[PDB]
DNA sequence: CGCAGCGCGCA
């Protein structure tokens, strides 16, 4: 079973980006309606989970110092993302940012489009068998977290 | 039951990002040891599944037609990744970008890497309770591959 | 403190 998991990891690595490629194509309309960019829906999304700093966002994907700040430099500018303390400076390491009601009603319009196409894709399933999936994926998740802590 | 389906996608959303971050904060190993920008790494993941062209490579994301072109040439004018016809001006239609020896030699390294971790991570499971999960997963992925046809 | 607004059809 040493060649087995290399597959289950290869599949996920497949099923994963087939969820990625989809999202983007399936969403492009509301990213031209809201005028952003993929590499921004993926940035918005992360705070649609809960508030983050710019220093907190960088570690997650690419360790781009401020090449990712030119990507939040637009985000705020388009009203979407809003600030920490309306007190004025030129400080960027201080502030923490969250989504404004505009980057929030984007999200309502986002998790409505997927909370359609997937509600379909799965409308025929056993729940006492889709939980038995959720669960297993909760663990491998949890684990993945109590390891996204350590080394 | 009309909503329960919701948390699942967000969860599945969440879940990748985690998986997405672990691979990154974990492959930042061989990434620099091959002198490659992180997201480039991503580009290679598909080319690993089959033969492919720049147009195709942009299909799994957004309008990065001359935006993911640097990305590929940064894997051409920089190591790994072959080209199709060792000489080509700029016409990317006669260009069919494949993989060089190390094009696997990297995927071959990275894979067994992100694997021992997934070998560890899951090891108290009877192959049976993972398998099930793999199936419902294989399905939801099929349904995606198809519904990724019309547009 | 490494780039952004462009190859919608081209035999």
């Amino acid at each position: 079973m040493v060649r087995r998991i290399e597959d289950h990891i290869s599949f996920l690595e497949k099923f994963i980006n087939d969820v990625n490629t989809l999202t983007a194509k399936l969403l492009k309309d509301l990213q031209t309606e809201y005028g952003i960019s993929a590499e921004q829906s993926h940035v918005l999304n992360m705070l649609s989970i809960e508030a983050l700093t710019v220093g907190q966002i960088t570690e997650k994907q690419g360790v781009n110092k401020a090449a990712v700040s030119r990507r939040v430099k637009k985000l705020l500018n388009a009203e979407l993302v809003k600030l920490e303390k309306p007190d004025s400076n030129t400080d960027q390491r201080l502030k923490i940012i969250k989504l404004s009601n505009k980057g929030k009603k984007y999200i309502k319009e986002r998790k409505a489009i997927m909370s359609h196409i997937a509600s379909d894709m799965t409308s025929d399933f056993d729940s006492k068998e889709i939980e038995k999936v959720r669960q297993v994926l909760e663990i491998i998740d949890y684990r993945i977290q109590s390891y996204t802590s350590k080394l």
